[PDB]
């Protein structure tokens, strides 16, 4: 059975709860207080709470019939005009989440919350749909991440002059790894390189010395990336013959 | 008009909601379900929900008069002694958020939620106030960040001895980038440098070998930063003539 | 006195609130609106709100008696059968939080929220219990962290061949720092090294050149970690005599 609570103003409560937890109409809050049971081509939610569109309901021994040999996307369907039974579940061949705003308008909200894969006769795997918190600015003491943090990534290629090539990758507008390529020739120690300066978003607050290596040799150089974006050669003097330059150097922008 | 919901106990609910979402009195939750409309020196909020001091209300075709040629700071003002209209909006010359605790004592809460810039005749730009979630310890599976993560940063300058200087920058109490400055003279391979040891908070769990470069030359060195904070020279033997030492090296503390 | 609000469906509201804020039964939300006051071996909570098992209640001039010369773990205990006073406080010799599910079943929930250390006559220090937010997937504009972010860490040792050892540490499944160990001999420039290739999870999307240093010498080398996991020697030619190889180099996988 489906027990409905945030229903019949309920929409003002719905919006209130949505804003508190940071959810839009394309996600859910979900908790299996008890394990869902699979017998034959069925999923029985024994005790599962769901919040969808800010509306709280409970799935208490609620069984969904599954189609065999397929990926079943389990949906919660909220139709507020259906006074007695506003919430129903369905098993579908695709994620058909529709993001319909049931708190400000009319229509039926569909949200996928479970993915259940079957064989010919039973369930072989289940995967919950991600519960998304959409927040603005967070202040926190400690954080632990079990998967991954995704931060902004910018990339820039600089033809620094004299044949030298920098490939810069910046993450979190702060950490930069520089990869050296190309070949150096016709330059002296302390000379500014004759080509393109580093773009503003990659310029460090303080001068950075990045060490590189001459391919196939036991010799070394470094360049200085200056705050103004210019690059200063600080290897030895190089004559007319180009020498291949390689290596990773890293620096903080801030 | 302004529709009031968490109002008139309400203050117990107010505090409950504040604690659920992690807000204090100096922030809001805000959602424009519909776009605000500008007509000459006015902002009309067509359908905007706000939570301020844990109190939920709705701005439904609510117009705020604006002052010309200035930055207008739009405030929600909550006075619970005014039972018929506890919430009013104002446009002010500065952000005058007062953080007044209306759920525990008397007073009027003022919180800024919007910044609207005008010319002499109309609105030229609007900028929402940030919605802050103040949290303690978070456990998360995945995170995506569209702006930046700010982590703690510690800096240290070490006069390592023999003329060598290290400038260390530590972020997130883990990633360290070291910048070499100064000079080296009067040292042999495997000798610990004769100056200051690296402070406790910058010491790695295991020995870190950091490659440096001699400015204006094609030659190299490396130092070992030992778990105990001492620094071992592992370049060649250097006589009485000082050689300028440069380069970035990075290591993990944990 | 203890004022009980989410009490006497109340279990449905509790679960809803637990889901909104991302709490399980082994943590709390807690706010001292007013400072708790210590006198002799007692703590008076002057105005403290708590949420435990999604149940909101207030500690308003509520005194807990302490045991002398020890570490007192302050618990909120919730027994729903006790209609008139479902919440009580205890000071105990250990953290005895039991995670009992009072919203779906019977039993007494105990959650620790404070740690109070005493001398023979008085309180010497207090320390709150962390408030945990357990979240799934976060999308955020900006974050500021005052403590630390813990990200996944993977560790690998590669016996690269020719005597060379790579110790790789990968964090956030993206940033790798390689530490060189061992010695190199019997290798020519441009030759692939004769040992194990880098395991899949440490392979970069693009070729990475990592600069190394020869211990006790002024000479350098670099290696290329190729996308397929192979390692290419790009130092000079090395004969039968092993030379110790050291240094830190970093790269991004993505």
């Amino acid at each position: 059975t489906i027990k409905n609570f945030t229903f019949f103003g309920s929409n003002n409560d719905g919006k209130l709860y949505m804003m508190l937890t940071g959810m839009d109409y394309r996600t859910i809050r979900r908790k299996d207080w008890s394990s869902p049971l699979n017998t034959a081509l069925n999923v029985q939610y024994t005790n599962t709470s769901i919040i969808a569109g800010g509306r709280y309901f409970e799935l208490l021994n609620e069984t969904v019939a599954l189609k065999g040999d397929s990926v079943n996307y389990i949906h919660a369907n909220i139709d507020l005009t259906q006074t007695a039974n506003p919430v129903s579940l369905s098993a579908e061949t695709a994620n058909n989440s529709n993001g319909v705003d049931i708190n400000n308008g009319s229509g039926v909200l569909k949200v996928c919350f479970d993915i259940v894969t079957t064989s010919g006769t039973g369930v072989t795997s289940t995967k919950p749909i991600v519960q998304t918190s959409t927040l603005d600015s967070i202040s926190v003491n400690d954080m632990t991440v079990s998967g991954s943090i995704d931060v902004p990534v910018q990339t820039l290629t600089v033809e620094a002059g004299n044949g030298l090539q920098l490939q810069l990758t910046k993450k979190n507008n702060d950490l930069v790894i520089v990869r050296f390529f190309g070949s150096v020739s016709n330059i002296q120690k302390g000379w500014n390189m004759s080509g393109t300066w580093v773009d503003r978003p990659f310029r460090p607050a303080a001068v950075q010395s990045l060490v590189g290596h001459f391919a196939g040799r036991d010799t070394s150089f470094h360049i200085d990336i200056n705050p103004n974006g210019s690059i200063t050669w600080w290897g030895a003097n190089i004559d007319k013959t180009p020498i291949a330059t390689r290596g990773n150097g890293s620096y903080f922008i801030k």
